[PDB]
């Protein structure tokens, strides 16, 4: 998985993610309207009037397990795989806001209007992971962004870490810090045309574009993807209308997509980018295409009755 | 630019290309029906009954300048930029088949049914480039593929070279040979999950997928793109229906797309993948999407009257 | 700076290091005899019967200031530059053993006989850095090894980190955990002859030795040296005589040497491997060569009056 | 093998090379006195008054078989392994000067005084390789240099290629043109301290020296050494005394040395830099150290009876 955000010239959120894995099925655009009644698994606080929420997820019980989702005020959250590093308690902790890992995305989207707030309240949040025997424990870290900035939540054996994400991207393992240090290796990689220069008498020129970028890794491992989408996100030129910004989000995400054949998982199956979702706070619209179909489908909040009390699924 | 081909289990052609540049306009899906009357600029031979041809191009005079095109028997050709290396005579040469660079794609598509034939007749072909004062000379090399194999035509100061393209891809400079030697550097890059191993007492494991692929360059220069799409093309698992094969062609081409911001040209403008076209001999259909719109549009030969005498343009 | 440790098949110590800098500080080989009376700057406990000590360093006050040093029982220590990460208190803590930064190398060598003992004491050691007007604090981390293993001491803003050094190697910034994670990127690099493999129909073979090693970085930054000298040291075959182990130590260090012209540091001057030193416990001898002369000179402990009480510097 | 050339500010020759192999062939320093009578295996013209010659090599028949050698007037020559590319006739051509492969180093040294003259003769030279039962042809290319410049002779299936060697460096396969093209990938690598730059809001700085050099490969394959030792040799600052130039020559060569354990060749054995040699024309001295001992020993021409007539081998 990969997460990205950036802004336009007017403070609007553009946010998205690749979902990378051998196979998925059943996930759909999933709407969660203001009037839906949400009971929180460990009785965590709410907000008298909930935000409308849209994302990608599946319904289990009568709850939305979002892979990623956004609300009507420009806040968006995605969960990305993090085993080997993520680690959680299995028991609520008294007089903290106790939130179940699988509900964390709905909870953030529903109750908060900015990264400032999320960050404020995380200081007293306990992310709880409950074991179901024979079901695999979901082991995530989260990427959270609004119109101004993003943060990364990494809950680990030594405690919760909330990092200000200055490159506005996240992928998988190891820790956020490792990735931020690792970028320093690629400091010189550049988008400029490489300037003619000499080694001794030998005159060297670039054949064409891209040579100044030499040095960026191209494999699809988690650290390389981090370096490659960090670079692409940071050099993509600011855009200023919906279409160009959606196009910017998808191309950027596309820079680190996983193609079939590239890379086997620990089970000998190829990991591919199964789908790519995104969000515009400028139009309160969610977007999605898939490995099978690159056409970008839209799902405008405005098309759903945000006062109803029902979860809504759409496709396919 | 990048060119790719592969096959299915039944000998069918899948072929496509990225067109990479700062900006384009006017190019469209362009149909060339059997009954169109083609006069060859230097009176080069024909073929009593011409093949139907579809591609992407623009009309100049009443001729199709194809960037790339395919015919109704599975042969496809693309031209990709090659300045600094491509070099041509400006005068026909007596009693050779003299073909103008800009007409080479129509000529091959129209008159030949296989790479075997093209290759056979190239032995007596002269690629002629005529100067128009103040217009820039088009300086290409060509990628030519059918259901079985591809070749690369590189016309240079020292003569014409026809290479059997065993990796089934082409990008830009320098010579085909350089690229084929350069791949040897990445011999060990692998799609297997990297096997746990040790350095001294230190036990090393992969965080997840992609680590065995470490070593592939990720920049968008011409040699790196060659290595990266060669790898992706060669490890993508064989597919067996139209949809999966079209999807395979686009993802593969996508592995080396140029995103805005990544890389400036010699003029300080960003090079981007403006469009990606492709061809299926299994359905005699051409396909295309663009930087602005990833939805893949189709153009089936079957939808056009291949007996008419008119060039047809479509969009937009 | 690189530091390196390995063993023979009889459990002797081979330890050595490069000193990388712009200019010499007048350093010299330096014996610190057993009957040298030494007063510990913050009254850290000693041990009644002190070890004989040889190393490389300068004299200030009448104090021995060691870059690296080793004792008569096969324990050796090197201090390596770590600005940006290292960070120390400036005042003793009551009822900890309080050791000054610059006396740490002497302190550990004189009082301890193995890595076990040092690791044990470190649990109650406070490393204190003396402010010295308009000079800058030296900010180091430390490499400590005997005939069995290696540790790394990294005193930082958040506390003393003591790491078991499984790759037996150390360099400069960032933290030791970062380097260990980083190694994982290179887990597929091999010292085997690369075997012929195919991409589609292209048959790839190596030109010769080295191809399987492709992916190891070559620059002289701190993380690249870390990777290159870890690889080299883990893959060098065991040797069981003195000559060949000394040779192993210098060849290994040599693989990460900084050559004039390769890299400027902050001041504008080229960083260079000013000297390389190492130590053998089969023979209690310290060895050294310098940028200016690669001849390895040796300095046996047995050639110094160990019960002496003045500290000796040598040269020429 | 690496070969390297550079000059001081007075126009003297500094030339040297690594010999990389699994096992010594018993090679030695080898003087070939002016009054040594030599019969050219295919009757290549000589010159009445032959140059004094020193180098490294073996004696077979009573013939001097040089790995590399240099004459009393500052011209020097090294032969480096080139299987897979090198390729020779086995019979003299009438009215060309016909030189045997293994006598080429002696031949060029004894008869020529500068690279100009050699390049001039090469136009009428036929390099002939003698078939020697159940032994394999030695298949080399050659590195030739004086106080001004460098050439590379590559005799292949298609003819003698003689290249002006602008980077002053040579390694093994593939062809010299390939290496020169390949350098272009690394044209942005720098010996400057990398300057702070930003990706989005992330501020990137180098930990220390070396970061601007990132992108140089570190493995010991032939194309990587080519790049690494070209970089090093082009960036090493000029020196104008004998000591410092000798030091420059060995440090430069050292940056591409093959250390035990790093890379196996076809036979399963580790390839290693068995020795390194070089030559100064300020002082007509040949220098050498070996894997087993880095002490650089020197062998002045003036210490040998140059008018002698038997060829001398030295050691110890």
């Amino acid at each position: 998985c990969t997460g990205v955000r950036f802004s336009d010239d007017e403070g609007n959120t553009y946010f998205g993610r690749n979902l990378d894995w051998s196979f998925s099925y059943g996930e759909t655009i999933l709407v969660t309207p203001r009037g839906y009644h949400y009971d929180t698994v460990f009785g965590a606080g709410g907000k008298a009037k909930p935000n409308a929420v849209i994302g990608v997820g599946v319904v289990m019980a009568d709850r939305p397990m979002y892979f990623d989702c956004a609300n009507e005020h420009g806040l968006a959250i995605a969960g990305l795989n993090f085993p080997g590093y993520a680690s959680f308690v299995h028991e609520p902790v008294e007089g903290t806001e106790n939130v179940a890992t699988f509900e964390f995305p709905l909870w953030v989207a529903r109750n908060f209007d900015s990264v400032d707030e999320v960050e404020e309240t995380l200081r007293n949040v306990t992310l709880v992971s409950q074991i179901v025997p024979g079901q695999q424990e979901s082991l995530l870290h989260w990427f959270i962004g609004d119109g101004k900035r993003s943060i990364v939540v990494e809950q680990m054996a030594d405690g919760m870490h909330v990092h200000h994400d200055d490159v506005d991207v996240l992928t998988n393992q190891p820790t956020f810090d490792f990735h931020m240090e690792n970028l320093r290796n690629y400091m010189c990689v550049s988008n400029e045309m490489a300037e003619p220069t000499s080694w001794g008498k030998a005159s060297l020129t670039a054949w064409g574009a891209g040579v100044g970028m030499h040095g960026i890794p191209g494999d699809v491992s988690s650290p390389s993807r981090f370096v490659r989408v960090a670079y692409t996100n940071a050099h993509y030129p600011q855009q200023n209308d919906e279409a160009a910004n959606v196009s910017r989000l998808f191309h950027t995400l596309g820079s680190v997509q996983m193609v079939d054949g590239m890379a086997k998982m620990g089970d000998g199956q190829f990991e591919r980018t199964l789908f790519t979702s995104g969000y515009s706070s400028k139009t309160n619209t969610y977007y999605m295409n898939t490995y099978d179909d690159p056409a970008i489908r839209s799902y405008a909040m405005a098309d759903y009755d945000m006062d109803s009390s029902e979860l809504i699924s759409v496709a396919r």
